[PDB]
DNA sequence: TATGTAGTCTGTTG
DNA sequence: CAACAGACTACATA
């Protein structure tokens, strides 16, 4: 079940600005990575950010 | 090193 | 065709 990233950043433990949540897709720091479906990215549920 | 604001620009949507 | 989500930025200050 997929979430925007605004309700996935919202549900995190700790919730960031929403720059600073797509700087970390951009740069894959999430996982599993998001879909981009159209203009929107979608997030797994379980999904998380992972360190480098 | 990491994040947040606030600006312009692009592709997708309805 | 206007509004939205994002790609990117300089700059501010953690």
């Amino acid at each position: 079940m997929y979430l925007t990233l605004q309700e996935w950043n919202a549900r995190q433990r700790r919730p960031r600005s929403l720059e600073t949540v797509r700087r970390w897709v951009r740069e894959s720091r999430i996982f599993p990575p998001p879909v981009k479906d159209g203009r929107e990215y979608l997030f797994h549920e379980s999904a998380v950010k992972v360190d480098l």
